């Protein structure tokens, strides 16, 4: 147990020191490695409950049982007198750089997970390379280092969401006494895009600076794993070459899908293109009903667009469906049109995009409803948000032996190991995991610590909270109500709910009974909170803190005994009492 | 003993039915009481883990061990056959209304705690009177039913805080692409006050409607306890009379103090006057340094005012002083002036308030610094916020025997009982308890349930979360850093901390390193989280949810294993790692 942990740790750490905080011999080795700028992991045996056993086990490798003991890539290098000898003789640098491979770690993909993993590994002396390449979209859009969230995901989406929220702020200000007239103010799309892109550019630069200052090699090159330890790279000039690494982390993410209909690739766009578009989209059709589809339709309408969403079946498939319908009803009440039970059959081009005058084109969209009636209408911009998929055939030779599932994602053990023992996968391509930036960051940091610093902590993928940044935001943590009932049965499930009105909405004359929250609980387990849901402003700030409590096993009793902060929206969770079974109305 | 809980429940309840959910005889009794419009408490014995022993103990009062059994004010009334006999003989209404006192409960004070206690008691058939009277301020300001928070506290303060926040929203909107020019926009104080006062009026009317719909007698009259069961009332026409009650709840709150200096009462105002003031305060001096003082100074400056704060010693005494200093620095950088280490000596009138043209007067303030130097400057409005105190002399006669402390607050047991067995106190006048509106509401509802429905749950006053709504808001739960070090020793305390920047502040070009958060933890108790602190936008929404986790005993490992929601301010709590002992900088 201890011995099996010690062997895995010694075998895969690049540079690691076994030590005690009280030992001045260990301190003298620490000072020598620091002076020579040699980074390494450290395990302080006196701060572990079974340091005694570990000290004994080290002898199976070094034939000594004292501290310090220093190792490089699975090899015992020496005790204090031996390390000092190598240093004094100008031999230590060459010893710590000796390796069978070019790199201790190669990360394929420079996004949320891959950047996190690579920087963390380098902290412990692992010689690291991070590869990143951005295949341009069909119209040629491309961007810098940092992945989907930084460049064409969470960051620009929430900034445009905030531009949309500020329109209601301008309306609210009149009621709170400010002299402006909202009716005489307009929005300039390209001014907003310039500011968003300027912040994204600071992020691109900041990541390149951070890899430099951690001695990580950054290659702006497309990678392909051709054997367990060999990565083929293709640079911007089409020069092909091969590098080797001990450990491989696959972190290449996904890209948007297009439906297989005439005109889609040629004349529509995706979210990849939207966040840097030089012109305002104009009258827009959004095809799809994911959170990407609704968030984009939402802020486009708040910025003055004429917007329609075409929905194949339901909104937010996989989310609690009562909450999804409340989300959609609010958008429909504040300007978004919906073409329900409808799919597209073709896109026809009526005008080409005007690069000169900076204006969209014009399109004719033909489709049909599930009963066979026809859809036909003209739009200036058509955005497809119909899912995302990995392209691992471009990343992964079939002969390496890395197993994939029926969706093309990588099958991994609970420590992110693929079917090939030195190869791991993290982020959106890890099958069955929540596809979110903080998950990918936590998985990559934790994995790097296990590979190169002897850590054991695993990433916990259960009960991970989410927020959908629609015009009225939807936060959630845990099970939907229909999932809870399916798993435990209706008689074992109690639901507490209530409407509420933000105090900020009162003087602004906004709606009385639109915001909503519920707790889904299990009767036979001390009224354990199985799921939490809230529709209202700042839903991400509201929901985050409760995710710690649900992680700890919170029950309805724990919510009741905690006192609220007044006046907040979030405090309504501490006094819930109306049950759905009672039939009593949840209005205020 | 089960027996002594049953004895206290039977003695104190107004009308209580002991029942079982499966028994059709209990069913017919419930329907009869419903048709007769007789409200009552119900104890369903088949849902309690010792309903067996309770059935046996009921024999001590009724000489029967079956169910249903009805009691009224400590007297057994009968089983199913007997209750029906009374109903069909038109004797039931007289039997349930027979009592030694006019009321089962008299509440003195119609605020946060008192209204909540009174409405809750009435649901269990307690015949209830609620007394409220608002003694006018020195300039004659008065208001309606609902207490300090509703009329001159949390509600108007946070609505004017929101008016101030909207000013920065106007400036932000230009950077996000909206065509307005913030420089040409001004604020109208009286328009804001009208909207705020219209919302307060709807709450005044709502509480009167609530009391009427719960059959609660509302007397707009000053009440005085003269013996354990006798309350002397004085109405608006000076008419004096007496009413009697079984239980009494004191819930009369506090009012602001004035310093004992010339001119203060005559020419200054307090928060009581500020929220309905008919003219803009103009150039304003706020005297004091509590949360009331800083919150009022902050929104006044955001609405265009010229504002100074005179500080005797420190800001926010009793709060974490590192956080208090960050709060004040932000305020000083954004337009609030501070006259530090300074007290006032006298207020001289230069110009009377102009009621007709709706203009403030003009004042000369004289004071001095703790080293001896002099302060002299003119202001149009001087606001005192130097504490609040009860006036229980006006409420309670010395001879009744209710013990007070050296501050004038009522000394209570952990179930709100005074030194007089039928008299309880709740809210701000309960000595040693946190003085907050949700605390008073929870104490009131829980006390009512114990008196009239046989409940046993107590109010938990520990680790109650707070938020100070200064221009940059400050939320907290648990111990300050200095208090934890004093209690446990510096070597046993670890503090994790970080600056952060809201995503919304990036395009708006706001400050990089002013928002700040920290966790104060106990090493020898598994890194238990002893206190959480956050300075940033929406701080009360951020803080509330973690209050549940802290109530459950969260440790640092609990915060680490929970995943963040991105992009939010609150997610920074899930990845903290820089300790103060390490000396590493916390900037981003
Ligand atoms: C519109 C949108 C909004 C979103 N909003 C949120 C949100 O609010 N919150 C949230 O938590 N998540 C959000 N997400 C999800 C988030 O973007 C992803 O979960 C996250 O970025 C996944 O990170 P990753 O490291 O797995 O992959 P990515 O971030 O996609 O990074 C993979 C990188 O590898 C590169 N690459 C691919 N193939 C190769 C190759 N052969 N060689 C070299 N490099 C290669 C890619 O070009 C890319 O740069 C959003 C996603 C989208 C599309
Ligand atoms: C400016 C300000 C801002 C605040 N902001 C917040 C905030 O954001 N959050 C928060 O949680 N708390 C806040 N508070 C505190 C909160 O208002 C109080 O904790 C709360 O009102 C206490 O309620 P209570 O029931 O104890 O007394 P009150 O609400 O003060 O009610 C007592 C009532 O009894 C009446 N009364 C007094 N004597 C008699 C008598 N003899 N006969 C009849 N009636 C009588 C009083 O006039 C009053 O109507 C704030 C307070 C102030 C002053
Ligand atoms: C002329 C291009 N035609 C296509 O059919 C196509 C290519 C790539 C796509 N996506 S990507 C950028 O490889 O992520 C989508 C569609
Ligand atoms: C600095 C990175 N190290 C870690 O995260 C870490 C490593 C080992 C630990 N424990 S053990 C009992 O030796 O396996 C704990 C933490
Ligand atoms: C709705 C009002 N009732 C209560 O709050 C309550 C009372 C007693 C309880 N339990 S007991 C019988 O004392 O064992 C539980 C709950």
């Amino acid at each position: 147990g201890t011995s099996q942990w010690l062997r895995k740790t010694v075998d895969s750490a690049a540079v690691i020191l076994f030590s005690k905080t009280t030992c001045p011999y260990c301190k003298k080795v620490k000072d020598v490695l620091a002076e020579a700028k040699i980074k390494h992991a450290t395990i302080e045996l006196d701060q572990l409950s079974n340091g005694s056993a570990i000290q004994k086990c080290l002898a199976s490798f070094s034939k000594i049982e004292t501290v310090p003991q220093m190792f490089v890539r699975g090899k015992f290098i020496g005790d204090s007198q031996t390390v000092l000898k190598y240093y004094s003789n100008d031999e230590l640098a060459g010893i710590v750089n000796e390796s069978k491979y070019d790199y201790d770690l190669i990360v394929i993909g420079g996004g949320s997970g891959g950047l996190a993993a690579g920087k963390e590994a380098a902290k412990y002396g692992a010689k690291t390379a991070v590869l990143d390449y951005v295949e341009p979209t069909p119209i040629g859009t491309t961007w810098g280092l940092g992945g989907t969230c930084v460049n064409v995901g969470c960051i620009p989406k929430k900034l445009m969401h905030q531009a949309g929220l500020l329109s209601h702020a301008l309306e609210d200000a009149e009621h709170f006494g400010w002299s402006l007239d909202r009716s005489k103010i307009s929005h300039n799309w390209s001014t907003m895009v310039e500011g968003v892109q300027s912040h994204i550019g600071s992020l691109n630069w900041g990541y390149k600076v951070a890899l430099r200052d951690n001695q990580v090699t950054y290659l702006n090159a497309k990678g392909r794993l051709i054997s367990p330890h060999e990565v083929q790279i293709t640079d911007k000039n089409q020069k092909v070459s091969t590098i080797t690494g001990n450990k491989i982390i696959l972190a290449t993410g996904e890209r948007p899908k297009y439906p297989e209909i005439p005109g889609a690739v040629e004349y529509g766009i995706t979210s990849d293109d939207l966040f840097s578009l030089p012109y305002f989209p104009g009258k827009t059709l959004v095809i799809g009903a994911s959170y990407v589809a609704l968030e984009c339709a939402g802020f486009l309408a708040s910025l003055g667009g004429d917007v329609t969403v075409m929905v194949r079946s339901i909104l937010l498939r996989g989310f609690d469906q009562q909450m999804a319908e409340k989300v959609g009803d609010y958008m429909e009440n504040h300007g978004v049109k919906f073409a329900k039970l409808c799919v597209p059959d073709e896109i026809k081009q009526l005008k080409v995009v005007d690069t000169e005058n900076n204006k969209p084109g014009l399109l004719l969209v033909k489709g049909h409803y599930t009963d066979g009636k026809k859809f036909e209408e003209e739009f200036e911009t058509v955005i497809f948000a119909v899912g995302r998929e990995p392209q691992l055939s471009k990343v992964l030779c079939e002969t390496v032996g890395v197993k994939l599932d029926k969706n093309g994602r990588v099958v991994c053990t609970d420590d992110e190991q693929t079917t090939v023992s030195n190869v791991y996968a993290i982020g959106d391509i890890n099958a069955g995991k929540p596809q979110l930036t903080p998950v990918a960051i936590q998985a990559g940091r934790y994995l790097a610590r296990r590979l190169f610093a002897g850590a054991t902590e695993l990433t916990d993928y259960s009960n991970v909270a989410t927020t959908v940044f629609t015009p009225l935001e939807y936060g959630a943590c845990g099970l939907s109500e229909e999932d809870a009932i399916e798993k435990y049965g209706d008689k074992d499930i109690e639901v507490y709910h209530s409407n509420f009105k933000p105090l900020e909405w009162t003087v602004a004359h906004r709606e009385d009974n639109v915001c909503y929250m519920k707790l889904v609980c299990r009767k036979s387990d001390n009224m354990r909170v199985l799921g939490l849901h809230v529709l209202g402003p700042n839903a991400g700030e509201i929901t985050q803190g409760y995710a710690v409590a649900i992680k700890m096993g919170a029950t309805k009793a724990d919510f009741d005994r905690t006192i609220g902060i007044h006046p907040t929206c979030s405090e309504t969770f501490t006094t819930l009492h109306v049950t759905k079974k009672s039939g009593v109305s949840p209005i205020v």
